[PDB]
């Protein structure tokens, strides 16, 4: 009884009036109550709670006197200073009140029974008190809201809409808006940097095919079996206390993984790969976040002694070192220690173990008679790189008796990959889902790849294109990769463009920030110095330069993989030792810390580096290795890479910026200084097919200017070039906007003009000709500092002039007419017009 379905039947219209509110709602609430949802009218929260006393009393078999329910409502169900998160916290982790009556019994009241999960009683009631609107009730708490609206608005434009009083309803777990041919769900978070519309979700079925309309979507994710799973069992509240509605990929994931265990244990069938499975999403998707989910749920099987939850240390940070400080205290870290692993296997009333697949295989290697190896054992592995899991896959082969395993990879090993390895179905057998990149793209639930080769350095070319791995090696030295003049072009070329990458320029603008991925230790130490030295130099030059906060961090290691590199400082040579520990001095004084390079410093200096990466108090993170493989940034768009980057350990770099944000994080960039466009072809050709490139890699500047059709759709996209003809063609200005619709019109127009120029801030061709608009042409010193800058010779600073721009004055004159005509909404018809209100604000 899987809630992702593997087949659906579309259900069929009822042919009556569908295009009004008013319609949808009549369907919904019919629909609804089809499906075991009693429809109750409340007009009030007095009756909201009436309904509540009746559900609950019923719920737990026992009748409050009115002082009593007077006392559970002020103190539990509705204390008056509660916000939002407070009844998150009660419906995910404090839904039982120990409650003590008037004659001083103590019983249980439970919001929810999450055991027996059909026992809960649904409802569905209308808004009350203009916006038409259904809530569903479960013990008469309101859980879910679906706003409706008519056929042919904007979705986005009315989530962008909407998104005390009366209290009970900071009690909603779940947000559905539809206009009833595209329904979307998400969380009721407070968390802003969630709230975008890029969190929604379409409901789908397990091969990914989404299930858009809104009867459709009654009949599939309002089934009440499905409904209260997924508000119970598939939504996390983790302990930076995020409410998250996991995606259908994530959920038919993990119940697919949970039934294989038990079909398995009932068949006693374990410790063979036809046992467990493994899960194929794609980088970026939520590995981390569903993996760990379905090991917690994994628990709740009677029949299984102990789950363990494997990452690599490699990926840790800070947040999810927090969430697993909660459940191993002290032991999911990065040194080889297996004290702290060992003493949570001790520990009875628990059966979830995490741990790091280092410490896993060191404890195995060590350990002969462990009680837990004769047990039933569940394994979940989080993307557990090559070299580590295979020594470890020996001895658990070798020393568990009945166990299930589960992986996780969003890049799996093939045959064409593997050598070394084993591949990835060898291991765990069966690929029990998939949800790869051209699924997340086409969802937009990860984002595309702007890669482009940085090639303005004639001198190093030929280094920079260098194909042969032992020449390549062999010039990571200062007479080649290493040579100042390279170093400083290159990090010159970065402070000169970093603004321009992370959307900077155009304050107080937020924006993002950005790693620089390098070849080496000594690498990272010339980038850091020259940086250093090159933002000492334009303090002098300007006294308005405003510098940026850069730092490093990295240790010593050992294609397509990464080189994991040790948390054990001792490792390193005297030198980059002595300069690690320079940098985390400059680092302490600025923010006031007082880390050192002992292996205790450096672990708590790696942690409140993630952090500070994370909320971008460091602009720039320049690392080796570190970082690249399972750090969540949403705010870091860009990745720098001076390094030589193959097939999997590609993917994984370049997507540390590709996870979704809001309208003004278009795609990641990735700025190469060596030539990696091959290596990215392979790469992705590697996780897809042939044609998965046109899918991943964003269009051309000369695309995004003149036009072109997204092959994927056939969507037909109008180039910059032709917005702005149109603007100045159709809207000369004050009097072309007299009439409504000549205002609708403008409105459509000058937002593809944001989407355009916000797309296109991100081309160096583009960031050249907006700056040439800013120049004196007589003043001959200022023409030679732009060519410079920008790598243009007098032949390109020839052309560039003839390219026609609108003024600033006429952008800032329809930027402030589209306010207007914005504010003003408070024959002819505003229902499709989205308003780019996340460009705007930025
Ligand atoms: N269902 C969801 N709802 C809301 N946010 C989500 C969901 N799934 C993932 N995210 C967000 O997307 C980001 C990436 O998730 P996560 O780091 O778990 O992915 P991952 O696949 O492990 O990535 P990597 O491949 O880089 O290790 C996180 O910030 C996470 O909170
Ligand atoms: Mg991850």
């Amino acid at each position: 009884n899987f809630i992702v379905l593997d087949k659906y039947i579309k259900a069929e219209p009822t042919g009556d009036s569908y295009q009004s509110e008013s319609d949808l709602e009549r369907e919904l609430i019919q629909d609804l109550r089809n499906q075991g949802y009693e429809f109750i009218s409340v007009k009030s929260q007095s009756a909201m709670l009436a309904n509540v006393r009746e559900q609950l009393q019923n719920l737990n078999g026992v009748v409050f006197n009115d002082s009593e329910w007077r006392r559970f409502t002020e103190q539990y169900l509705d204390n008056p200073s509660d916000g939002i998160l407070d009844k998150t916290r009660k419906i995910h982790i404090d839904y039982i009140c120990d409650f003590i009556f008037d004659d001083e019994r103590l019983e249980n009241i439970y919001l929810i029974d999450k055991k027996n999960l059909m026992r809960n009683k649904v409802q569905i009631i209308q808004q009350f008190e203009n916006r038409y609107d259904v809530t569903i009730l479960v013990n008469g708490l309101p859980l879910v809201q679906i706003e409706l609206k008519k056929r042919g608005v904007a979705i986005r434009e009315a989530f962008n809409q909407i998104h005390s009083e009366n209290s009970l309803f900071k009690y909603l777990q779940l947000f559905v808006i539809s206009n009833g041919t595209d329904t979307r769900y998400f969380a009721n978070t407070t968390k802003r940097d969630k709230n975008s519309f890029d969190f929604t979700m379409n409901w789908a079925k397990s091969d990914n095919t989404l299930i858009k309309d809104l009867k459709d979507f009654t009949a599939t994710c309002f089934q009440k079996h499905t409904l209260l799973n997924v508000l119970v069992n598939y939504s996390v509240f983790d302990s930076s206390q995020t409410l998250l509605v996991m995606r259908p990929y994530q959920i038919a994931a993990t119940e697919r993984i949970l039934w294989k265990i038990k079909s398995s244990f009932t068949a006693k069938n374990w410790s063979k790969p036809e046992s467990g499975g493994y899960i194929w999403h794609t980088t970026g998707s939520g590995k981390t976040l569903t993996s760990f989910k379905a090991a917690r749920l994994a628990t709740e099987l009677d029949f299984i002694d102990k789950v363990f939850f494997v990452v690599d240390r490699k990926d840790l940070d800070y947040q999810t070192m927090k969430e697993y400080q909660r459940f191993s205290p002290d032991s999911v870290n990065g040194s080889e220690n297996t004290a702290g692993l060992k003493r949570n296997l001790d520990k009875d009333d628990n059966k979830i173990i995490v741990t790091t697949i280092q410490k896993l295989n060191n404890l195995m290697k060590a350990e002969s008679d462990l009680p837990v190896y004769n047990q039933q054992v569940v394994f979940i592995f989080d993307e557990c790189h090559r070299s580590q899991f295979g020594e470890a896959q020996k001895n658990l082969k070798k020393k568990f008796k009945r166990y299930y395993q589960f992986g996780f990879t969003g890049t799996p090993i093939f045959p064409e990959n593997a050598l070394g390895s084993e591949t990835t179905a060898s291991v765990f057998g069966r690929e029990l889902h998939s949800y790869v990149i051209t699924d997340a793209i086409r969802d937009e639930k990860v984002l595309k790849f702007k890669v482009d080769y940085n090639d303005v350095r004639p001198q190093f070319k030929s280094l920079e294109t260098e194909t042969d791995e032992k020449k390549l090696s062999a010039a990571e030295n200062q007479q080649a990769f290493l040579h100042p003049m390279r170093i400083q072009e290159i990090t010159q070329y970065i402070l000169n463009n970093f603004r321009q990458k992370t959307h900077r320029t155009f304050p107080g603008s937020k924006g993002f920030n950005a790693m620089l991925a390098v070849s080496s230790v000594d690498a990272a130490k010339a980038y850091y110095a020259t940086f250093k030295r090159l933002q000492e130099e334009a303090a002098n030059k300007s006294a308005t330069y405003k510098p940026l906060r850069i730092a490093t961090i990295f240790s010593f290691a050992a294609i397509g993989e990464i080189s994991d590199e040790t948390f054990d400082t001792s490792a390193m040579d005297s030198s980059a030792k002595e300069f690690l520990d320079a940098a985390i001095r400059e680092y302490n004084s600025h923010f006031k810390t007082n880390f050192s390079t002992d292996s205790n410093g450096f672990q708590n200096y790696y942690r409140d580096l993630a952090q500070r990466v994370k909320n971008q108090d460091i602009d720039l993170l320049i690392v080796v290795g570190m970082f690249l493989t399972g750090f969540d940034a949403p705010t870091l768009n860009t990745l720098f890479v001076d390094k030589n980057l193959r097939y999997h350990g590609l993917m994984q770099a370049f997507s540390r910026t590709n996870r979704i944000y809001d309208a003004t994080k278009t795609f990641g960039n990735i700025v190469t200084f060596r030539d990696l466009e091959r290596s990215t072809i392979d790469a992705i050709t590697l996780f897809g097919d042939k044609n998965t490139k046109n899918v991943v890699l964003e269009k051309s500047y000369t695309e995004y200017m003149e036009g072109f059709t997204d092959a994927a759709t056939g969507e037909a996209k109008r180039g910059f070039m032709t917005v702005v003809s149109e603007l100045e063609q159709r809207f000369p200005d004050p009097t072309s906007i007299e009439s409504e619709k000549e205002k609708k019109d403008f409105v459509k127009l000058f937002g593809e003009y944001l989407r355009a120029e916000n797309i296109l801030q991100n081309y160096d061709e583009f960031a050249t000709l907006k700056a040439l608009q800013q120049i004196d042409l007589s003043d001959p010193v200022a023409v030679e500092k732009f060519k410079a800058e920008h790598y243009v010779d007098d032949e390109k600073f020839a052309e560039l002039q003839t390219i026609r721009l609108p003024a600033d004055r006429k952008i800032q004159d329809y930027r402030s007419a589209y306010n207007d005509i914005r504010d003003w909404q408070r024959t002819t018809d505003w229902d499709d017009v989205v308003f780019e209100v996340d460009l705007l604000k930025s």
